């Protein structure tokens, strides 16, 4: 990217901006903006208790999303992303082979609470 790349940080973080401390934040990986374009956490579990598969891992699921299509996107190890723009949040591609995607509970920006309710065990 360069400029491009500006833009997709920029894009992501248009509501988190004004202060600096909710703008820093939202670069910072960690917590979802709206629907979680910033997002560069760490958790590799749906929010139903399911272990996300690999990015590359090509087999449960084969993924149409893929680091090699989402310059973008950190579509790194299993980790929770989103890469297209989903209005339900960071999701991830399941390791269960009857889901192929769902959603992560994550920590939202400053109003701390979560992205999607986890189920229960």
């Amino acid at each position: 990217s360069a400029t491009d790349a500006f833009w997709a940080k920029y894009t992501a973080c248009e509501s988190a901006r004004n202060p600096r401390e909710k703008l820093n934040e939202c670069l910072e990986g960690n917590c979802a903006e709206g629907v979680g374009m910033n997002y560069r956490g760490n958790v590799s579990v749906t929010r139903s208790g399911i272990e996300c598969q690999l990015w590359r891992s090509r087999y449960p699921h084969k993924p149409e999303i893929n680091s090699t299509t989402h310059p973008g996107a950190d579509l790194r190890e299993n980790f929770c992303r989103n890469p297209d723009g989903s209005i339900t949040g960071p999701w991830c591609y399941t390791t269960s082979p009857t889901l192929r995607r769902e959603e992560c509970s994550v920590p939202v920006c400053g109003q701390d609470r979560v992205t999607v309710e986890v189920i229960p065990r």
